[PDB]
């Protein structure tokens, strides 16, 4: 799985 992170701010 690729790393998807929380939306900016």
């Amino acid at each position: 799985t690729n790393e998807y992170t929380e939306g900016p701010t």
